[PDB]
């Protein structure tokens, strides 16, 4: 059970709860893919936080 995505663009953390990531990073969500902001964990960096769905695309 995973739901994974790859980053299309860099995203710099700007809030207390979001997650910085670089283009090409692999990210997994910790709940469902509903909505526009998802709690994620980066397989690349090990960090976690909310990410914007419009910066990523599904990755098997």
């Amino acid at each position: 059970g995973v739901t994974t995505f790859v980053a299309l663009y860099d995203y710099e953390s700007r809030t207390e709860t979001d997650l910085s990531f670089k283009k090409g990073e692999r990210l997994q969500i910790l709940n469902s893919s509903e909505g526009d902001w998802w709690l994620a964990h980066s397989l690349t960096t090990g960090q976690t936080g909310y990410i914007p769905s419009n910066y990523v695309a599904p990755s098997d």
